[PDB]
């Protein structure tokens, strides 16, 4: 996250770190057994880390649970990033509490101008590279479809939205991938892609979660 703030320990209790020897992506806990992330975060050997603040220090509220199965969306295209969503099932159910909690799925899509909270352990620099230890947060509005398409001609599908600031300076970044965009208490987005981080006229692009709720629910129901 570039231009954000330190969230505070366990204040984003649905935020997960995906670890394969090291943090490589975020995700969102959606019930005791399932995490939502980005399809471009797929790899094998994933351990889900819940209750994290400093990802380099065991502080006492973590739960470390290996993935038993990952399911990349059937229509994910890795060239265009269309349908950039994945589900990860945990080998055992997480223990839910104030600091480890699921985030509700949307019942309808969100509107331009809605305020959202984006969070992650990604790069905090727009030029250069610095990776934080503690969770970072950014409040950012959803941008109009027309602004989003103007920023990225020919690249924005019906499964994507932009959020952030056209002036630059505040954005998600590398390593925030797969993490949450939460708006009015619902998981509306997944950190997906962009051109650089926090660059003028290049806001972040996010998977439009509301288009996937039927698939998420029926996947969970049979897996
Ligand atoms: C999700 C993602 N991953 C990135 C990456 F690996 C390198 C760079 Br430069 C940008 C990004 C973004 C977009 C952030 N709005
Ligand atoms: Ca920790």
């Amino acid at each position: 996250i570039v231009g954000g703030y330190t969230c505070g320990a366990n204040t984003v209790p649905y935020q997960v770190s995906l670890n394969s020897g090291y943090h490589f992506c975020g995700g969102s806990l959606i019930n005791s057994q399932w995490v939502v992330s980005a399809a471009h975060c797929y790899k094998s050997g994933i351990q889900v880390r819940l209750g994290e603040d400093n990802i380099n220090v065991v502080e006492g509220n973590e739960q470390f649970i290996s993935a038993s199965k990952s399911i990349v969306h059937p229509s994910y295209n890795s060239n265009t990033l269309n349908n950039d969503i994945m589900l990860i099932k945990l080998k055992s159910a997480a223990s839910l509490n104030s600091r480890v909690a699921s985030i509700s799925l949307p019942t309808s899509c969100a509107s331009a101008g809605t305020q959202c909270l984006i969070s992650g352990w990604g790069n905090t620099k727009s030029s250069g590279t610095s990776y934080p230890d503690v969770l970072k947060c950014l409040k950012a509005p959803i941008l109009s479809d027309s602004s989003c398409k103007s920023a990225y001609p020919g690249q924005i599908t019906s499964n994507m939205f932009c959020a952030g600031y056209l002036e630059g300076g505040k954005d998600s970044c590398q390593g925030d991938s797969g993490g949450p965009v939460v708006c009015s208490g619902k998981l509306q987005g997944i950190v997906s892609w962009g051109s650089g981080c926090a660059q003028k006229n290049k806001p972040g692009v996010y998977t439009k979660v509301c288009n996937y709720v039927s698939w998420i629910k029926q996947t969970i129901a049979s897996n």
